[PDB]
Order: structure tokens, then C-alpha cells, then sequence
């Protein structure tokens, strides 16, 4: 049998993508990190979706992605939304939490 | 106007990030403008088209990550010989933000 790690499906494609990221961002990736591991996992599964011509779950999985990557910004967005609901007394589309999260990420760097 | 509301929202941000926002900075201006658009869309009960809106937000706020995501998507398309949907550029951008920053 062939070890899974030795099934070299798209190994050189993956390496090309990483080189593009490293050149463009002018850094070296941390192959140890959760962010890198999840990036590679995302790419591997995106390859599968592309091969099968599958769409994605546009709204809902964006939420969880941001909750996992930027929990402080994500939860802060929801705290702002809580206050908006309490004062303005209108419903809030969860897309607003996505926008707020993205606007918060740069603030404390 | 929502002046007191805005001040409370900024206080929450400051607490959560354990920082004080410089009120005499582009940082504060950008923040308050975005928040005011959120308020306006909530009050007027106006939905967004999240796919198109996110592409616009990312292009303008995360140009390096977004443009790099598009380069990667083009490589994937050309290698796999399949269509790639615009939403993929969005999801890939969101995975790149924490790599770059
Ligand atoms: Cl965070
Ligand atoms: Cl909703």
C-alpha cells in the first residue's frame, strides 16, 4: 500500500500557490500555525468543489470562518449589533456582523 | 445623528480591544463611517447582496489579500480547467487576511 502522504495529487500546484503568497505578501508562511493548516485545508477542498462544479454556502459558513479566525472581532461585532437591536428595535441581517467584523480587524494592529 | 449611540459603540470597541481609539485619526473616521452605514441599513430595513458587497469591501479594505486571492483563483482555474465562482475569491481572501496581517 501507499501511505496517504505519498499520494502526490497536487503537490506542485500547492507549492506554486504558496510561493505566490510568499512573494506577494513578502513573508514566509508558518507551516506550524492553525491559520496555515486551515488555508491549505481550504485550498485542498476548494480544488474538490471546483472539480465537481459545486457551489458553496455563501452566507452561513462565512460567519463560522470569521468566528474561528477572529473571535474577538467577531464577538465585538455581535456586541455592537446587540446594542443596535436594543436601541433601534429592528431586526439585523447577520451579514452586518460579517461587515462589522471585517471593519474591526485592522483597528488594533 | 445617533451621537450617544455612536459613543457607546466606540466605548465597546475600546474595551474589547483594550485600547483607546485616537479620535483625531483616520482610524476613528473610517470606523464611524462604516458604523453609520450599518445603522442606516438597519433603520431603513435595507438588505445587502452579501456576495457583491463583500467583493467591494475586500477590494477596498484588503486590496493585497483580495488581489492575491484572485491570482490564486486564476491559477486554480487554469490548472483544473473548470469554472471558478466569484464567491471563491471571497472565501480565499478571508483565509489570507490572517496570513498577511
Ligand atoms: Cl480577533
Ligand atoms: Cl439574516
Amino acid at each position: 500500500l501507499r501511505p496517504l502522504s505519498e499520494v502526490n495529487q497536487h503537490s506542485q500546484l500547492m507549492a506554486q500557490l504558496v510561493e505566490v503568497i510568499e512573494d506577494s505578501f513578502q513573508m514566509k508562511v508558518n507551516k506550524e500555525s492553525v491559520n496555515y493548516l486551515r488555508l491549505i485545508r481550504h485550498i485542498r477542498f476548494t480544488i474538490e468543489r471546483i472539480k465537481k462544479e459545486e457551489p458553496t454556502k455563501e452566507p452561513e459558513k462565512l460567519m463560522l470562518l470569521l468566528k474561528n479566525e477572529y473571535p474577538l472581532c467577531y464577538n465585538t461585532a455581535w456586541k455592537l449589533i446587540k446594542i443596535l437591536q436594543q436601541t433601534l428595535k429592528k431586526p439585523v441581517h447577520e451579514a452586518e456582523a460579517v461587515y462589522l467584523t471585517l471593519h474591526l480587524i485592522p483597528i488594533n494592529q
